């Protein structure tokens, strides 16, 4: 139910430019006697051109990287290069820049070696790439380009009878689009790598077909190898619980799901059916608060009380008091939108200080809805590596 | 009795023009002695200059995008570039400028992305494609070009006894016509979509 599906993705590491541009130095000695008379002069002469059409040529340096489960030999991307709102040029790579192997989860080249080059346009290489003068201004005037990934050509191989396999017309692309009609695609970001997936689904439009459908928290326990522990799930001892983590839906795979929600009597988005066409992310934390066990902090909290800590459901104290962490800038990373997010509980008066520099240092009340469960998120900017501290700090009068 | 009939379409982004123009600077210094006089010179020479042949080039913008009921495996479209009442140009896409899959009811490339560049007319991509002088004039004038949808080339996949699908001259060119001589055209436009459908018919003669 899962199936064979590489994806190719194309780095940037450097930019190199260089100019098609034209020096000449002359010295000239002249001598003269005429009969008394004479003359002796000397000359120079300083030379500098340039003649638009072809005159800056680029190289650009990259590497390949697989993400999936499946092998790419033979593999050739193509790139799109654009520079301010536009585009420069389009390149399917050469024979040179060809790349052979592509083991799934693995990056060419391998791991203890220097980039790639990519300098020609043409199909044999030569005619290095030409940018023209206005780009070139807009270059050094300050604006810097990127990369873009479009799309890759490679082969499989599959034994014959002979024992051996081949890798000859076993072209990847003619299975890519039949794949996305038929799966719904689950990604999986972790603090280090990333997952994309292609798990099969059924369609109940018609009814002819008999396609085995399961749901969502299924669907993650087939596509990775998820080992149910307890009714948790986990992913290399890592915990993936429809608490635990962060989900993204897009909004057309949001609203089927919202509209689905309501008709089923449970209020669990890993315990929904399946459906056709979906894009879900889900992505790690990266720091947890089951005050149990398993809680990656540099400090522990204050008016902490051990009555049934079992993260969701069963939090059992409601009384006064206080709660503060601070933590520094210097062990995260600056500059990304940071999202905080947790649940609620039954008190009547709690407020957040989130005091972050360079970001919302907005604090609020809670204004908790009933005794239920249900989350809160915000959202902020990181500033770059200050010992001034992000300080969470949560007063309540009834939890 | 719906046949499967992708409709291919070629969308205008943005264009762009560049001039093979030749610029120059050059100083001289001179000195001489001659016995009493002398003299000391300082020469400067700006240089600036412009051959027709090849003497404007540019490049274009595109995206493709499918509409109908069957996905397009190795999508080649030709486009054909008009100025003012006239023509410029008729390209087909090279293997760089090629789009492999377009599912139907799609775009290519995806619809968080950048669109597609094409800037050459030779087979192999050399040979940034031309245009003379006065169709500069009439563009700098004030008059502005568009793009032609004119004729695509693409693979349909099918499975052999072996299990799996093929794509290897099964072109999807040779069942253009007889589809178009047994059906009517059925278009749906609405706020933001359109789907051009085939519709089977029979002949009362």
């Amino acid at each position: 139910l899962v199936a064979a599906y590489p994806i190719v993705g194309v780095g940037m590491e450097k930019l190199i430019i260089s100019t098609n541009e034209h020096a000449s130095t002359d010295q000239g000695k002249t001598v003269s006697r005429a009969t008394v008379q004479d003359s002796n002069g000397e000359s120079w002469n300083t030379g500098l051109s340039i003649n638009k059409g072809e005159s800056a040529y680029i190289n650009a340096n990259v590497r390949y990287y697989n993400t999936g489960t499946a092998p790419m030999y033979k593999v050739t991307p193509t790139t799109n290069l654009v520079l301010d709102g536009d585009t420069l040029s389009t390149i399917k790579a050469q024979e040179n820049q060809i790349g052979n192997n592509l083991s799934p989860g693995d990056t060419y080249p391998k791991k203890g070696l220097s980039p790639l080059a990519l300098n020609t346009m043409d199909q044999f290489s030569s005619r290095l790439i030409p940018i023209n003068y206005d780009q070139l201004k807009k270059l050094d005037a300050g604006k810097q380009i990127k990369l873009e990934t479009t799309q890759v050509s490679g082969n499989f191989g599959t034994k014959n009878s002979s024992g051996q396999i081949v890798t000859e017309g076993n072209s990847w692309s003619d299975y890519i689009s039949q794949i996305d009609s038929i799966s719904a695609s689950i990604i999986l970001d972790t603090e280090n790598e990333s997952y994309e997936r292609r798990v099969t689904a059924k369609n109940l439009q018609d009814p002819e077909d008999k396609t085995p459908e399961l749901t969502i928290g299924e669907a993650i326990e087939k596509a990775f190898g998820a080992t149910k522990k307890d009714g948790l799930l986990y992913f290399n001892d890592i915990p993936i619980d429809e608490s635990c983590v962060e989900l993204i839906f897009d909004d057309n795979t949001a609203n089927k799901i919202k509209d689905s929600l309501k008709t089923l009597s449970d209020k669990k988005i890993y315990n929904v059916k399946l459906e056709r066409g979906m894009n879900i992310l889900i992505k790690t934390p990266t720091y947890f608060t089951n005050f149990d066990d398993y809680n990656n902090y540099p400090s522990t909290w204050s008016n902490v009380n051990t009555t049934n800590q079992d993260g969701l459901q069963g939090s059992a104290n409601k009384l006064n008091g206080e709660t503060k962490i601070k933590i520094p800038m210097s062990e995260l990373k600056p500059y990304k939108r940071y999202v905080f997010s947790g649940y609620s509980k039954d008190p009547l008066t709690s407020n957040s200080i989130i005091v972050k520099i360079k970001a919302k240092e907005e604090k609020t009340d809670y204004l908790v809805p009933e005794q239920g469960y249900t989350k809160f998120s915000y959202e902020f900017e990181t500033t770059e590596k200050d010992s001034s501290n992000i300080e969470i700090t949560l007063i309540g009068s009834g939890t």
